[PDB]
């Protein structure tokens, strides 16, 4: 029986058998007042404290969210859907600790992705028990509000100020500062890690003065705030809040009255109308996302980054070889997970309309010109591959690289990876390659489980990744020092060295997507 | 009576009074066999030698060429038209020497512009008597063949090998090497200078192994071989030669027979058909220009420049503030030298069609996007100014800057100027500004003549320019060392310092047209 006394009460955890050893899991610890009734759309409020023992023995409710119903019965999409009941009562976190209890362990805090619209910490690919067992780190993950319930903004108004989901995260970081020593954790050694919107979130905690003293270091997998999907403008937010109001019968003259009306709606009515708050959307739409609220974010985050206004610490950042492919089957014509998706020039052009809904004709033409100078072959898969790269480069790779360049310019050590291994178990077709989201299982050590039918090369790759992430968290340096591994060099603005991650041979390379990112980064912000 | 014994015979010159002093002029010395009959389209042949005295007492015939008839009676255009009879018998040069005869004077050799289609050394703005008088340099200038008669190419065929006009120039440089000591000149101190196509020519002598030992240093005013108008492709040349053949009734199966037929045509029939050898032309058309002949030019000159295959010496290069404006009244809709030429967006778009006849729609749109981001005003002269800058930047400024960057990268001192003074006497309207061609009169010292109604500030500016050019020719360093002048810094690829030339204040500036040239240089060669 494992009982830990926290600041707000006692919690009971449970023992898990992992790799002939033991891990203690505390699943579903509350970290804030349930944001119900009048607390809907507000910043999370602190917890009241309890006598008796909270049983943290199962994963808690996931936050309200729409679900991916595109491919019922299909593991590739369904694996990302929530696996616990949905509820507004969802502000809970999970703690995995090694056994025996550690003395002063480094802490890894996971922040999930899902476009700020979806996600939960209870997914099987975020199970922190392997990391705890193998590296003797403590792993923490939290549920934070998503969609309108987490990000609705009527800027400056404390009834709906925006960024609530980010304040949920921040309050979980505070819980860790205050409570993790009780669990054998070192609050002075805390590394945030996250993927996609989780990685964007981690990058915003780097920018937020309120988050400064709540963590040590940061890991950004496939995401950063400067991605074009990551921050909603005040103009967009206002329009989208007002659209939601109109759609739910909540239009009012008085804005505080709008919010009052919205707090009376069933959460299901809110979810149902989220997709419609924009005239046109893309498979990458973030209808309700982070905004400049003058609280969590004091200024436009691009300005903050450019001018060095961020936490000075080490970062580990990376992307996957085929970031863009996953999104192509959610609306690009000619694409299907169930065939090789050879598309024509015309289909490619229609695809750009899907992903760049406007975007001038000139803008779309410039994309076409840059990405379809076939050298050369023809080569039926030309257009198919081009559209994937457009989407991955614009949305994930070039922003991650620009983030890393601009961050490192202020003197800190940054390390960049390019993940190029496709899971032997991937249920998506071969043409999709090394997909967005599919490094996560390697980071969390799932291929370390021999019962699981990953290859031996995958076990080795995962073990190596796990060691490098742990060494980054503990020591600020993502090396694997014992098995004559390639040294991961620091990424600097001149030279821009990065490390490739794959089963055959780890390589030091330079200037990832140099030509492509010159297009997106230097030219396309104008168009 | 002034008689000089040359390698090929005695020449008599004439005495000129200049600024209360004397200059000896030898106008119209032959330097090659007249390229008539069977010598038409061939490289120039050496001169036979003569007894008795050649009277070099007037300017010789100008080479056959079409004339600018756009504005009869108008000095601004007519000043560029030939002022001596046109003849195929035109291979003559001029020598001005100070009096008393110098002992070992530095030599400046002028190569005129005119798009390789027109020009003559006898123009009043190329009169070398002021330079000789004021700086005690020797000035030489030659007539070289222009148009088809100078540049017709059927590559590899000695009957019409291309580049004949460039070999004319080269043979005049040889004449100088062999003869200038007789006139008090130093063949080891020879500086080439030229403007527009003359400057492009100077840059090609830098690349030509045959010209290497024929000069010391080089000055490039408003031109360089990498300008888009400066070198004809082998494909274009062949098509244009064949088109000329078709147009003159000279189409044949045998190519040597084509040339034989062309040698029978009256030169007037050739001139008449030159404009038509291309389906569409621009006000900047160079129908018959330099080509890669494997003789004068051994490889594509861009490759030679990139890879450092050129004469290692100092260069002085520059451009005028409004290079592009002169061409706009030769076909852009809405433009007139006789009004302020306020054009609309649609007219601007039509203008691009005139100057970029194809050039995809995307290409033309990209130009529009880059040059019409009004910041901001509106501001009726927006489009008018934009089209001038497009034409000047693409055709003259960005190529001159890229030439200077690439040249200086191989270790030599380069000096770059930006000429921003508009002649008080300019007969063109004010909207045309600091025009192409209108620094030349300042270089040649015409404003030093007080009788001429230039301002006092212009006399001073000209005197300063003349000293800097002379110091560049004599010493490789374009300084004016005596009157507390701004030091002209070396232009280096990092930093890219240049000197502005104007009547108020000479400034050291950096990175001329940085944004515009990034567009033309990095992006537009693709489109
Ligand atoms: C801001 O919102 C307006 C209105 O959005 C419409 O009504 C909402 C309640 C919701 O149902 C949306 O899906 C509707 O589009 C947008 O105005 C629309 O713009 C499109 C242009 O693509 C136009 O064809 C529609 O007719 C407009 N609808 C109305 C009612 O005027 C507007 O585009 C949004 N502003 C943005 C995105 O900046
Ligand atoms: C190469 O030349 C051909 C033929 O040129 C035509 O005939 C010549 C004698 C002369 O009179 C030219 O002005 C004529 O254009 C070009 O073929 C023409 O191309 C245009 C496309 O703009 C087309 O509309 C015409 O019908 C074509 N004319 C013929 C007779 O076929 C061709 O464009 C040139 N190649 C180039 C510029 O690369
Ligand atoms: C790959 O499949 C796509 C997607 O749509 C199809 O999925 C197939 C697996 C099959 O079940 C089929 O019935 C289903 O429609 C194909 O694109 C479709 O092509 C048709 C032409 O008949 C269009 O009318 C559809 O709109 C279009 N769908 C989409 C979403 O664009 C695609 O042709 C196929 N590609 C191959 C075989 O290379
Ligand atoms: C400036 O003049 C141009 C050029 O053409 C005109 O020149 C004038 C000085 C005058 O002699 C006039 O008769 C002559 O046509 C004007 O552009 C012209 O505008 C007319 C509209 O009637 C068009 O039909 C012509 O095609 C067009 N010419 C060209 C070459 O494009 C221009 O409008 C005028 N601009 C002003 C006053 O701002
Ligand atoms: C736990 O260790 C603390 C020091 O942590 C280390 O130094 C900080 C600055 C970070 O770099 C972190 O990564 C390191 O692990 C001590 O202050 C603290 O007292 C320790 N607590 C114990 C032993 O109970
Ligand atoms: C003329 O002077 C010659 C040297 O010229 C100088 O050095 C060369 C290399 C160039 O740098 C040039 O600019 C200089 O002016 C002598 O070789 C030659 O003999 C002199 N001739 C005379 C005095 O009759
Ligand atoms: C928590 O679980 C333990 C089972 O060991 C039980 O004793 C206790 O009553 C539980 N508390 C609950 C369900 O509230
Ligand atoms: C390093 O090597 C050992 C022994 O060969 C192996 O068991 C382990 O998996 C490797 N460690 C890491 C961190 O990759
Ligand atoms: C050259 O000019 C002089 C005039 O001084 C004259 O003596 C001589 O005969 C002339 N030669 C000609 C015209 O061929
Ligand atoms: C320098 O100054 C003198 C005397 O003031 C003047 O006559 C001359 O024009 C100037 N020289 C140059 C080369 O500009
Ligand atoms: C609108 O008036 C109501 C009246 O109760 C009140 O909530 C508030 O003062 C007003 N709204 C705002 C946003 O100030
Ligand atoms: C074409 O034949 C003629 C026959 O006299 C001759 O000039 C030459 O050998 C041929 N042309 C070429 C270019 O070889
Ligand atoms: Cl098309
Ligand atoms: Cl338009
Ligand atoms: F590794
Ligand atoms: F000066
Ligand atoms: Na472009």
């Amino acid at each position: 029986d494992i009982i830990i006394a926290t600041k707000n009460g006692k919690v009971r955890g449970m023992q898990l058998t992992v790799f002939g050893g033991t891990v203690t899991a505390f699943l579903g610890i509350p970290y804030a007042q349930p944001p119900l009734g009048r607390l809907r759309f507000k910043k999370p409020q602190s917890l009241t404290k309890w006598s008796d023992i909270w049983n943290a023995t199962k994963y808690a409710n996931s936050c309200c969210q729409n679900i991916d119903q595109s491919f019922p019965g299909f593991h590739g999409s369904e694996m990302w859907n929530p696996n616990t009941d949905l509820s507004e009562d969802c502000l809970y976190l999970n703690v995995w600790i090694p056994a025996p209890k550690p003395k002063n362990a480094t802490v890894l805090i996971w922040i999930y992705g899902g476009g700020f619209q979806t996600g939960t910490s209870s997914l099987h690919v975020y199970d922190g028990k392997f990391l705890a067992r193998v590296e003797r780190v403590i792993v923490v993950s939290m549920n934070y509000r998503v969609g309108a319930l987490g990000f609705l903004a009527l800027p400056g108004n404390p009834e709906a100020p925006g960024n609530m989901g980010l304040f949920d995260q921040q309050l979980a970081l505070q819980w860790v500062q205050k409570n993790i020593a009780a669990f054998g954790g070192n609050p002075k050694s805390v590394t945030l890690f996250g993927e996609s919107a989780g990685a964007a979130s981690v990058s915003l905690h780097l920018l937020s003065p309120g988050s400064h003293s709540l963590f040590t270091r940061a890991i950004l997998q496939s995401g950063s705030f400067n991605a074009p999907w990551a921050v909603t403008s005040l103009y967009e937010a206002r329009n989208r809040t007002l659209n939601l109001a109109k759609l739910t019968g909540c239009s009012r003259e008085n804005e505080t009255e709008i919010i009052k009306c919205l707090r009376n709606k069933d959460p299901q009515e809110i979810l149902l109308n989220e997709a419609f708050v924009v005239p046109y959307g893309t498979p990458l739409s973030v209808n309700f996302g982070p905004t400049v609220d003058g609280d969590f974010l004091t200024d436009m985050p691009d300005i903050l980054l450019e001018l060095g206004q961020f936490k000075k610490t080490q970062i580990l950042v990376g992307v996957n070889k085929d970031e863009g492919t996953a999104f192509l089957v959610y609306g690009a014509p000619g694409f299907s997970k169930d065939n090789n998706s050879i598309i024509t020039r015309k289909e490619f052009q229609e695809g750009l309309k899907i992903f760049f809904p406007g975007v001038s004709e000139f803008g779309k033409e410039s994309i076409l010109f840059h990405y379809t100078d076939w050298v050369d072959d023809q080569r039926p898969e030309n257009y198919r591959e081009a559209l994937g790269d457009v989407v991955g480069d614009y949305n994930f790779i070039c922003p991650a690289l620009e983030f890393t360049k601009k961050f490192s310019e202020w003197g800190n050590n940054a390390f960049f990876y390019y993940f190029e291994h496709r899971s032997s178990k991937l249920p998506w077709p071969e043409w999709m390659g090394v997909m967005h989201g599919y490094e996560i299982e390697f980071v969390f050590g799932l291929p370390l489980e021999r019962r699981d039918q990953y290859t031996k090369a995958e076990e080795i790759l995962s073990r190596s990744i796990v060691k490098r992430w742990a060494n980054f968290a503990k020591y600020g340096n993502p090396q694997e020092t014992q098995n004559q591994s390639t040294s991961w060099p620091v990424f600097k603005s001149t030279e821009q060295k990065y490390l490739t991650l794959n089963t055959e041979s780890t390589r030091i390379m330079t200037k990832l997507r140099a030509q492509q990112c010159r297009f997106w980064t230097s030219f396309f912000p104008k168009v």
